[PDB]
């Protein structure tokens, strides 16, 4: 039984080989259950979907994670765009006889308030219509610590890997 992970940097592990990334290390802690990570850094929601199809047909997963948009407006996307992107997703995931988790994205700064607030309404909106679970974004409440951070503001270093799989387990667990 397959959960594939379909996302950006974020999973893909930004820098850092995706044996080091989370998801490899959500696997090692799981006979149970295999774990494929299908992202790739950078990826729009769109890059998710034209792969999407080939992926389904080559892991045949129960699961799928869904993690994308927060690249979408910096690549010049209309939160729209985002949405009717993530609903293709949503219907292929369903369709391939796999059960759809969405999980919320946060953007990382003001990129002022119409966009910000259509953007963050997307997700409850597609989980709503499509009945699927909204899992909430990586460690939302907590944060992330500034000791795992990399170079830049933005991306956990490998260090933080290994936290980000035990709240990852602890919110799919029931799934």
């Amino acid at each position: 039984d397959t959960l594939l992970i379909l996302g950006d940097s974020l999973s893909a592990g930004y820098r850092m080989s995706a044996s080091a990334a989370w998801p490899a290390l959500l696997n090692d802690k799981w006979s149970k259950t295999s774990v494929v990570n299908a992202s790739i850094s950078g990826d729009t929601s769109q890059q998710g979907l034209a792969r999407l199809p080939a992926l389904l047909k080559q892991h045949q997963p129960r699961w799928v994670l869904v993690e994308l948009g927060g690249n979408d407006g910096l690549r010049g996307f209309q939160p729209q765009q985002t949405e009717q992107t993530l609903r293709q997703i949503l219907q292929d995931v369903k369709a391939a006889n796999a059960e759809p988790l969405l999980m919320q994205i946060r953007l990382p700064a003001n990129y002022g308030r119409r966009y910000n607030e259509a953007f963050s309404a997307i997700y409850p909106k597609l989980a709503k219509e499509f009945d699927v679970p909204l899992l909430p974004f990586f460690l939302d409440e907590v944060g992330l610590k500034p000791q795992w951070m990399q170079d830049d503001g933005i991306h956990p270093n490998r260090d933080a890997q290994p936290f980000i799989a035990d709240w990852m387990a602890k919110q799919l667990q029931p799934l």
